[PDB]
């Protein structure tokens, strides 16, 4: 009966191009759509697409199309609506031509093994106002999705979407892709990825805003070590050690202290201790808006 109104699309108004990627739920396909906004008559979007269709898909399916028409922000990569007129379900968003931050930010690292183009952004390391600018944009959707007493489970690098101009979204709220080295498997379709999960998470399976403010540390982290899984060269159950013992992810090579400070008040024991996003997000776009100076060694 009651609910959102989630923009219904025409199948014939989609025309997938080519596979961008796969995942647990489906695959994500570039696709062109026909007058689905005046403005433009046919444009490209980002096309989610579901493997598996019963009607306990169907129901997650229409609460995840509820939830992301309803969250709706700066930050937040834009839905434009579903397709349920036959199978593959479908979730059309717009296309952010930088894929997902975790790979943009490996493919202008040092250690890139091939050098990354674009005419929106110079090959090779960012620089620093860049790397507060992806930061603090980050922070913003948080912000906002803390400000509807949201709950993101899984906020890492490999879920935000860049976009022409270097704008930053938050691409998936998890509710997705496949199994990497990022999850422990802790029990059939339970693995949590625990490298960003704070302590509270880890002993008292308690997740709350305060959990994400700690994740968003570890976010910052894999910014300024241009996308390097925490704790590398550990495994899953040494960080389990790391971070029920209080032990820390060391400051990077690129960061500025002032910047570790912000994290290192992201990762307090107690989350009532810990700095609130609002506040994580001024001191993040302050420094943006005047980087420091900073070397090495
Ligand atoms: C398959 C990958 C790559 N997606 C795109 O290149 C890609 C480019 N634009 N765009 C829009 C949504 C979208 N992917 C893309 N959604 C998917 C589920 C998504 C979201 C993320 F935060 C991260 C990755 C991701 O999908």
């Amino acid at each position: 009966g009651s609910g959102i109104r989630v923009h219904h699309i025409k199948r014939r108004d989609i025309v997938l191009k080519w596979e961008l990627g796969e995942g647990a739920f489906g695959k994500v396909f570039l696709a062109e759509c026909h007058n689905l906004l005046p403005e433009q008559d046919k444009m490209l979007v980002a096309v989610k697409a579901l493997k598996e269709a019963s009607e306990s898909a169907r129901q997650d399916f229409q609460r995840e199309a509820e939830l992301l028409t309803m969250l709706q922000h700066q930050h937040i990569v834009r839905f434009f609506g579903v397709c349920t007129e036959g199978r593959p379900l479908l979730m059309v968003f717009e296309y952010m031509r930088h894929r997902d931050l975790n790979r943009f930010l490996r493919s202008h690292g040092p250690d890139a093994k091939l050098l990354a183009g674009g005419e929106d952004v110079a090959p090779g390391p960012l620089g620093l106002g860049q790397l507060l600018a992806v930061a603090s944009q980050v922070a913003a959707g948080m912000v906002y999705l803390a400000g509807l007493h949201f709950v993101h489970r899984d906020l890492a690098t490999r879920n935000c979407l860049v976009g022409q101009g270097l704008v930053v979204k938050i691409g998936d709220f998890g509710m997705r892709d496949i199994y990497s080295t990022d999850y422990y498997r802790v029990g059939g379709r339970t693995m949590l990825p625990i490298r960003w999960m704070p302590p509270e998470s880890i002993l008292y399976r308690k997740f709350t805003t305060e959990s994400d403010v700690w994740s968003f540390g570890v976010v910052l982290w894999e910014i300024f070590t241009y996308g390097k899984q925490p704790w590398y060269q550990l495994s899953n159950t040494e960080a389990i050690d790391c971070i029920t013992q209080g032990r820390e992810l060391e400051r990077p090579r690129a960061c500025p202290p002032e910047v570790y400070a912000i994290m290192r008040g992201c990762w307090q024991r107690e989350p009532q201790q810990r700095h609130s996003i609002k506040d994580v997000h001024a001191r993040l776009q302050a420094l943006a808006q005047a980087p420091p100076v900073y070397l090495d060694v």
